[PDB]
């Protein structure tokens, strides 16, 4: 009952953490910029983790009896909160690039309306993809509970070719390669901006201070994105060994859940990574708590 306790501990932190973030964005209007619109999506997503994803993962770990629809949802719900966080983290990457690359067209393109528009689309695509196994890509009844109910054991109810080719490579590895590819252009150009501002006949520390505050936000966004891959790769890497190499000793359970716990921990780093990186956030929280 240790894994249960640990999973329950993360559930609390994942709620309190991201809920606190959603509150600070509501109170302090200095955080209600188009950028943090996606951050809220990342928060809400990482809230449902400690609200449904984890409660589901703890239930499906022991396995239960239910229809294919009810079983797949409880099995592929985490794939929704994981996919949404991909779009949120991707947008934040693009966004931070737009600000540094084209600061002028930033306010013209990056609008508080298009943001809410893309987010909605991202969520819709997150359910279509994250719940593709529910469309037909499943192992329900492939060569106890009785007719009508299927032993809801994930590895038995959800394919591996999907978790690898479709989910991992295409819906995780590729994005994280675009994201990393984006940050490559960000800091590469950001340091060029500082070099051009190095041959200017005037001080203009305003464009510098603003540039260093745009980079300080693009870097903070890089650390948020970086922690995602750092907390999901282990789980996927494990599934690449089991699939591509049937011979390779199927990963142990004591090491399997660790890659699962690590994936639920990612939902908690975001709140704490704001209170540290962004000085504007920590002061906002500090006020909420006291009062
Ligand atoms: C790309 C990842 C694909 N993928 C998995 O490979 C996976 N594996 C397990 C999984 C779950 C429980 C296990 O043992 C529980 C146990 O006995 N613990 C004892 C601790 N002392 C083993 C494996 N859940 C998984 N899910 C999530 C499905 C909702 C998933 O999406």
């Amino acid at each position: 009952s240790v894994y249960i306790t640990v999973e329950l501990a993360i559930a609390v932190l994942a709620i309190l953490g991201n809920v606190l973030v959603c509150w600070a964005v509501w109170l302090n209007s200095n955080l209600q910029n188009v950028t943090n619109y996606f951050v809220v999506s990342l928060a809400a997503a990482d809230i449902l983790v400690g609200v449904l994803a984890i409660p589901f993962a703890i239930t499906i770990s022991t396995g239960f009896c239910a229809a294919c629809h009810g079983c797949l949802f409880i099995a592929c719900f985490v794939l929704v909160l994981a996919q949404s966080s991909i779009f949120s983290l991707l947008a934040i990457a693009i966004d931070r690039y737009i600000a540094i690359a084209i600061p002028l067209r930033y306010n013209g393109l990056v609008t508080g309306t298009r943001a809410a528009g893309i987010i909605a689309i991202c969520w819709v695509l997150s359910f279509a993809i994250g719940l593709t196994p529910m469309l037909g890509w499943n192992n329900c009844g492939q060569p106890g509970c009785g007719e009508g109910q299927v032993a809801c054991l994930f590895e038995d109810v959800v394919p591996m070719n999907y978790m690898v080719y479709f989910n991992f490579f295409a819906c995780v590895l590729v994005p994280l390669l675009l994201m990393l590819g984006v940050y490559l252009r960000i800091f590469a150009a950001a340091r060029r901006q500082l070099k051009q501002m190095e041959s200017q006949p005037l001080p203009g520390e305003r464009a510098r201070s603003t540039l260093q505050k745009e980079v300080h936000a693009a870097k903070s966004a890089a650390i948020i994105a970086g922690l995602f891959a750092l907390c999901w790769l282990p789980l996927h890497i494990i599934n690449c060994f089991t699939f591509f190499c049937p011979d390779c000793s199927h990963a142990p359970l004591w090491l399997m859940y660790l890659a699962i716990v690590l994936a639920h921990t990612n939902s908690v780093v975001n709140p704490f990574i704001y209170a540290y990186r962004i000085r504007e956030f920590r002061q906002t929280f500090r006020k909420i708590i006291r009062s």
